[PDB]
């Protein structure tokens, strides 16, 4: 029993983290085979943050300008190229600890583990969801850029996120490992801000099922609703629409608890309309939306 | 910015996890140098859970009865001995991935990372606090026994917890790595239950400081209280007494925010008396007590 925000074991990723320094900027890189991936803004100076032309900044670089350190061992850079908002530094040594890996881009509503790193050294691991507004609510200080987000399936590390920036509300933005930003963010100095966010309805229902599996039942009722009547209430409380695909995905959790998805929807409608009246669910006085149905199945089996 | 429940990077511990099987019981072991540590209840059968005499059960064992598997490699057991509620299985191979380590016993109110494992395979990592009642609120299914809790200081793994059991409320109990239970729990079949728990006051104050560092200020006020008047309120709400040592430990966070500890105590008193009136702190509608002052300093620098 019990239900915790649980990260993947980070060892396979720890073995890929390196330090990349350009001038006075140090951040983290990801060392896979003979390539180090890092945020291209490592090549920026204080004196060109407004409208940096990264193609010009990179043309003016030499391999020797990039100092790459894997623990106490310097890696020789033998090639540099830009890939959207990521730099690919070819090095003369293949990482012997390279795991089986993929570069996958995730959807809003999906979760992943973050290995927060400073100076190429892992400091901590935690779960994040990709918000509907394509930000993540992480924990990142200066130096954290190049820290990566990932999922592990069997022996395979699916890298989905590389950290680039903090937005004014204290939320985080970055790219996939092909260097493409999540959401309408740029690696240049602007007044850019998180857009309006919404609650991930399917995840809230998954977490209510986790609560039931773990013996919290107080919010259950005899009522069912229609998907249409549910979505009328969801829209009102800034929840995402629930689709038939969401209902289908919640199938196994529905089967395991014997609670129909639209029955659990009637519980959620009551919680949105009335609040918890001083009760808690899985140690929370808020409705939690950063667990996917998969997260619940994985942990509650 | 941001403040997350963050686990230590788990790689150093992943490299120590093995599978230990006796008869039809499989659980996890910790492989350090040429010793595998695991819960002694691996030697129990269904037919002796009431009052097992573990000294008798162990005398009847042979090294060959213990099947120890490190990935796809069987370890030959060459010695077995009991250490309180843990078994020490001497094996013919020193773990080449043994990190620098210590066996430390923690206090109630301290935190640690759990690497939840099944069949000697890590599944996930999360933070736990040792509750005042010596239980932990973890996430553990059958097969999780022998999963360990730890802290990492520089390169050194301080092992503090090994998982043994789930109590009727869904909370968890286990031992230090010398096999001594945390709290008044036994590895035998009884109606044993968690005793009354309390809130870890110093941790709640540490988390209020984390909130301030991260720009949540709404709960601040111009009021200060005495330590005595604060403790009168704490006692009333089932909070632990706050000591001068707690005030001293909160010194750095007090210095960093410019908010005196007894000033932050006046905020906590108001939150206990009035609630949050529909507001949140660091994404919580509850007062959080599983972050230590050290956890806040480590993460917020």
């Amino acid at each position: 029993s019990g239900f915790r925000k649980m990260a993947f074991p980070s060892g396979k990723v720890e073995g890929c983290m390196v330090q990349v320094t350009c001038g006075t900027t140090t951040l983290n890189g990801l060392w896979l085979d003979d390539v180090v991936y890092c945020p291209r803004h490592v090549i920026c100076t204080s004196e060109d943050m407004l409208n940096p032309n990264y193609e010009d900044l990179l043309i003016r670089k030499s391999n020797h300008n990039f100092l790459v350190q894997a623990g106490n061992v310097q890696l020789r850079v033998i090639g540099h190229s830009m890939q959207n908002c990521v730099l690919k530094l070819k090095v003369d040594t293949a990482n012997p600890k390279t795991p089986k890996y993929k570069f996958v881009r995730i959807q809003p509503g999906q979760t992943f583990s973050v290995l927060a790193c400073y100076n190429g050294s892992p400091s901590g691991v935690y779960q994040c969801a990709m918000r509907p507004n394509f930000t993540i609510k992480g924990s990142f200080l200066n130096g954290s850029c190049g820290s990566v987000g990932f999922n592990i399936d069997y022996d395979c590390v699916s890298f989905c996120y590389m950290h680039h920036m903090e937005l004014p509300t204290g939320v985080h933005a970055g790219t996939d490992l092909e260097g493409n930003f999540y959401g309408p963010f740029v690696d240049r100095q602007t007044a850019q801000a998180a857009g309006t966010d919404t609650t991930i309805t399917v995840n809230v229902l998954a977490w209510l099922y986790a609560a039931v599996i773990n013996g919290d039942r107080w919010f259950l009722n005899r009522f069912t609703t229609t998907l249409n009547d549910f979505n009328l209430v969801a829209m009102k409380y800034n929840y995402e629409p629930l689709t038939q695909d969401h209902v289908d995905i919640l199938g196994p959790l529905s089967a395991q608890t014997g609670i129909a998805v639209l029955d659990m929807c009637a519980s959620l409608k009551e919680l949105l309309q009335n609040g918890m009246n001083g009760r808690t669910i899985l140690g929370s006085a808020l409705l939690e939306d950063e667990f996917t149905p998969f997260d619940v199945v994985r942990q509650c089996s």
